[PDB]
């Protein structure tokens, strides 16, 4: 029967979801038996730069609560020297664990799902976050809705999602999250990342690199959602589609 305390508020655990990298995600209840999510992070080994990196990241996730609902509820965190409790709001299940289950995927929810990420990322950019390592892992959905549950800042990893100009700086603009968000919809799209047949690592970022490389576009009934992958997948930043234009495409606002 383990326990915790956080802000003077007792939760007993539920069950453990995720771990590693000196966190630890479990699903919790309160004395009124609510659920909620309670992510812990060890702070024993952690060095000033990765002390900092997760300060920011509670600073930006508390204060852009306020500024959109497609971004996960903290409710209450204790930070010491030693740990972080983090209380968030319960998930049914992150969008790479529903994408991999999921056979078939309904149009209406795979919209809805883009409106929802587009929403989320476009509050992050106004604040002037750029994520830069986007990928279905860092939505959550709450009842319907995708929520964002991570900003990039704090510290199986796939390369799939990275877009050109991050592996060419070797240049990071909210246009790098276009590029990730494109291959979310491309994935619930096609069933595929634009770049997961390529096997060879260097080959594959080779392959995002080079504009002869030829991304593959299937013609499908929705014309709009073409276009909007289209756009999302241009190699050039300066030609790539921007979120407040995504939001004003056909595809979020005509049904
Ligand atoms: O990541 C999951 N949850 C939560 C994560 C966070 C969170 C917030 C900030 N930084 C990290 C995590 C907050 N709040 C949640 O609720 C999750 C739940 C179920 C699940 N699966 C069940 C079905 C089979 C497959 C597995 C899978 C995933």
């Amino acid at each position: 029967f383990q326990s915790m305390s956080v802000k003077g508020r007792i939760y007993s655990i539920l069950k453990q979801i995720g771990s590693g990298g000196s966190s630890k995600v479990f699903q919790v209840l309160n004395e009124k038996k609510q659920i909620y999510a309670i992510k812990y992070v060890n702070l024993e080994e952690a060095d000033n730069q990765t002390l900092d990196s997760y300060r920011n990241e509670i600073a930006y996730l508390n204060k852009l609560q306020q500024h959109s609902d497609k971004i996960i509820r903290l409710y209450d965190y204790e930070i010491t020297d030693q740990y972080i409790y983090m209380v968030m709001e319960c998930g049914n299940i992150d969008l790479n664990s529903w994408l991999k289950k999921k056979k078939s995927i309904d149009p209406w929810e795979r919209k809805s799902y883009w409106k929802n990420m587009l929403e989320a990322v476009h509050t992050i950019h106004q604040h002037g976050i750029v994520h830069s390592d986007l990928k279905p892992a860092n939505f959550l959905i709450v009842d319907g809705m995708l929520k964002l549950i991570d900003f990039g800042i704090a510290n199986v990893g796939t390369v799939n999602y990275m877009p050109p100009e991050a592996i060419k700086d070797m240049k990071i603009s909210p246009k790098s999250d276009v590029w990730s968000l494109g291959c979310i919809l491309y994935y619930m799209t096609y069933g595929k990342t634009p770049f997961q047949q390529i096997i060879n690592q260097i080959s594959k970022l080779h392959a995002i690199i080079d504009p002869n490389h030829e991304i593959e576009f299937p013609d499908i009934p929705e014309k709009d959602l073409q276009d909007v992958l289209k756009c999302c997948l241009k190699r050039d930043p300066k030609q790539r589609i921007s979120i407040p234009e995504l939001l004003a495409h056909p595809y979020v606002q005509i049904q």
